[PDB]
């Protein structure tokens, strides 16, 4: 996946729908293909993630697919099925339950394969998203994956906790998230989302 | 729809694909059309039904289409999908439950429609099979209806019942069913599907 995020723009999509910043992310792109390209355990190209669906999200998809025919490119921005994925890769849509957003509608899983018009397979890009005590209903999406054959599966958020160890009065390690270094504004205890705990000890959702 | 129903026939289609029976078939199909074509309530035409998937039925499909362009063709026959019909119109396909025959699979109606090269509607020529107490989860069916786009609804098996009036010894009336005539063999109270009784009184699933 290249290194493009602008989750933080107003629209999503203010820069990667700018020619102005089409050379940065052409050069975040072409970079990386040309470094991983020989790897067989890469099977997928990734354009960025959160960044809405620009022009240059176009652009680069068919540089990729010109470049590299031999592995298939998905992005999600822009509601996920845009021209610039070859996979429908949403992020958190539920199995059966619609979630109507204005211009990025997250359709049921199910639904989404049926829309008139869609052929493409469907991996969730991210699913399940398992901050503390979660994956609840991951039993849903398995099932739902080894019915529907175009359901072909999805990457769980994620695998580690974000946090890092700081130390009390008296040396005693403990583990931090958020603000707790004094950066603020700060997004508290999200960026421990993972199925393992940053030392690597596992969670009971895994 | 065609007054071709050869059910009985082991396999379902012994007659259908013969090609020595394709003048008889021929002649139900477009005496039909010809009869009633200018009728504007008349929006699809049906080759028959429970007769397997014979050449003949591809035959009288593509007859259809070019005599009268205007109507699409559907067929249930062979597995509801074949290319005798342009609507998906199986019968008792279940909501989101498969049913794995070996030939004809009825898959749940859900997962129909994003099997792999799969863009037609589906229509339902037969479901919620109303014999006598019945219906049971039939909103099940119209969530399904509404949020899918190409589930298009569906016919409901059926409407009347098929019981005939017999006379008892003092000459009071009473519905009969299948060996109360001396007919044997017989399918007893199978005749009886409707939602309204035979006098159109109407059963509480209505
Ligand atoms: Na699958
Ligand atoms: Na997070
Ligand atoms: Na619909
Ligand atoms: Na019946």
């Amino acid at each position: 996946e290249a290194n493009i995020e602008t989750h933080g723009m107003v629209p999503m999509n203010r820069l990667t729908d700018d020619p102005r910043w089409l050379p940065a992310m052409s050069e975040r792109v072409t970079r990386m293909v040309q470094r991983d390209r020989n790897h067989p355990s890469v099977i997928i190209w990734s354009l960025g993630n959160e960044s809405g669906h620009g022009a240059n999200h176009d652009a680069l998809y068919r540089w990729i697919k010109s470049v590299d025919p031999s592995r298939p490119v998905q992005y999600e921005g822009g509601g996920a099925d845009t021209t610039a994925t070859d996979i429908i890769c949403p992020m958190y849509a539920r199995v059966d339950e619609d979630q109507p957003f204005p211009a990025v509608p997250k359709w049921s899983i199910k639904k989404w394969l049926s829309l008139p018009g869609e052929t493409r397979p469907l991996i969730l890009c991210e699913y399940a998203h398992a901050m503390g005590n979660s994956l609840g209903g991951f039993a849903k999406y398995w099932q739902a994956f080894r019915q529907y054959p175009r359901l072909q599966g999805g990457f769980v958020w994620d695998w580690v906790d974000q946090s890092l160890i700081k130390y009390d009065e008296n040396g005693n390690p403990w583990s931090a998230y958020g603000g707790d270094f004094g950066d603020t504004p700060n997004d508290r205890q999200f960026c421990m989302n993972g199925l393992v705990f940053a030392d690597r000890t596992p969670h009971p959702a895994l």
